[PDB]
């Protein structure tokens, strides 16, 4: 009956906005080391900041100990995920998705150690298991266990059935199929009993605990971290010029450190906790630090330089300053 | 601009339930043969009676020098038709319903003419093209065609969706989709342009003319005949044995004959008209015979006799008196 406290100190950090059954999610964590998965869809050929909080999440949790999965989304983004979107993403070709898929997982391997032992990362893809599923297949083995009634009811598409200016097509009203069948699957082949997620994940995550649960008898996990907001209400990583890669071809060292050098004061010390690895205590007294300096703050800069050498090493760091 | 008068011709023998444009449809008859297409499930190794006014009706317009496309459905007999349905169809194995398709194809040939020239009839297997089909391909290419606010609309799945004590599973909500798309491919190998099916297919025949004009930009029709009603208000075609099999195996042809006798007197001439090639003008009056002859009427043998040919032949009706 140990009980880890990761799950708490994640909490402290303000990192996770829903988990299902805490007590005995962190019960199973004391046991010894579990394998989860945390999955990004190929929605353009590199991650944003938008993908980080989850992602560095997932490092979190391996620090810890634990198993990463990663997943990117070969199949899954083939069809797009309507989870709390206003509108029917754009359809790709499989000959961009696939080419897509392979720069994504060669940007995520940098953040994840996949050479320390039995905890090692994992690279997974659902095009494997989904690549070539016959449709009948799919409709019968899996679609038999998804109950319309219940699926019109999840939040996710809720807006999009109940608004008369939206709607939903057949193929994302799938979605939830799939990535709740990703989870089964990775559970029965590496034993994976914990996926994490972005905010608008519950769901998704929610069908795969249960379809894991009428597939193969297994009770596994969810959690998802929060929506990241900026005190002055606009949306977190969006800029005039579009998104903030990932990828420093998309977006430069130098104009992503730019980036959290421009940080408001008022989301700088939740920032810190979000997106870098420093101690709790260390980012309070930072604060604490910066209220009765007199000085300008030093939680930008060092925002920045946390999160640019986690995301460009210290070549890009090196880079942000020339 | 001439016009056909076979829908009129169906319609005074009471067999047109629904119709689209009518007017337009009745025109295209007139321009000279078309294929059309009427679909059976193989729920199990055999049609029985309720199958029989459809099946009649595609001969009905071969008669008129149309062109007969006799579906079975490989493919959808796997998912199930959940149309007016009140709770899930049993799913059964690839294998069995294999063999059931290969039994109600053999069935159903002698019915039609597959050696009249051109409007010779034709046997489809929808298995041919979903059979194989990946799920990606059928969510992305067919799917996106479908709006899902208007599929929990259709009538014929309304109650599944409303009524607390029926639901409808991902499988069975998938089924209006491959049967609007057995539509589309069938125009379009086939130049089929005409679909008949059962009372409750209604919106499943919609879909595959919606499906049909946003794939191929061709218009295409669709019909559906009547329910069987019985004066007493029980199910035409049930007994306290099951049902009435059209395979001389499960139900023998003087048990068939047998069945067709017991016929009540408020029924027989409707059936006259659903179930037989008797001419309208014959089959009045022969109602206006009985009315006035002081005998038995003879609407019950002639009937029994006419059905039991149609269905098995001289042979069977010879062995309807030993
Ligand atoms: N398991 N898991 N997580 C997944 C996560 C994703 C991406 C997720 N739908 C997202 O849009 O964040 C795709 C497939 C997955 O299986
Ligand atoms: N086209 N057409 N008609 C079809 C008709 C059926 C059978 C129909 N759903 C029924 O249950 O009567 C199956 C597939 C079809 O494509």
């Amino acid at each position: 009956m140990a009980s880890s406290n990761l799950i708490k100190q994640l909490q402290e950090r303000g990192l996770v906005a829903q988990v299902t059954d805490e007590e005995a999610l962190a019960e199973r964590l004391a046991q010894g080391p579990i394998a989860l998965v945390c999955g990004f869809d190929p929605t353009a050929d590199s991650l944003h900041l938008g993908h980080l909080v989850p992602l560095l999440c997932l490092k979190r949790f391996q620090q810890a100990g634990h198993k990463p999965v990663a997943l990117v989304g070969g199949a899954t983004g083939l069809i797009g995920d309507p989870s709390f979107k206003a509108a029917e993403r754009k359809l790709n070709t499989e000959e961009t998705v696939q080419e897509w898929v392979d720069k994504i997982r060669k940007q995520v391997a940098p953040f994840l150690d996949f050479d320390c032992g039995e905890n090692s990362a994992i690279a997974a893809n659902n095009y494997d298991w989904f690549g070539n599923m016959n449709v009948l297949t799919f409709l019968r083995d899996i679609g038999k266990h998804f109950s319309v009634n219940q699926m019109i009811n999840k939040e996710a598409v809720k807006q999009r059935l109940n608004r008369e200016d939206q709607g939903i097509s057949f193929t994302e009203f799938s979605y939830n199929l799939l990535q709740g069948y990703d989870f089964a699957c990775l559970n029965k082949q590496y034993g994976v009993v914990l996926c994490i997620g972005g905010s608008d994940q519950w769901g998704n995550i929610t069908s795969g605990i249960d379809l894991t649960r009428r597939l193969h008898q297994n009770q596994v996990f969810g959690l998802t971290v929060p929506l990241i907001t900026k005190a002055d209400g606009t949306k977190f990583g969006k800029t005039e010029g579009g998104a903030v890669w990932l990828d420093p071809k998309k977006t430069s060292p130098y104009k992503f450190y730019q980036f959290w050098i421009n940080t408001a004061d008022a989301d700088v010390y939740r920032f810190l906790k979000f997106f870098t690895f420093m101690s709790i205590e260390e980012i309070n007294a930072l604060e604490e630090e910066d209220k009765n300096s007199g000085k300008a703050p030093r939680a930008q800069y060092v925002l920045a330089e946390q999160v640019t050498r986690l995301v460009h090493g210290e070549e890009g760091l090196q880079a942000a300053k020339r």
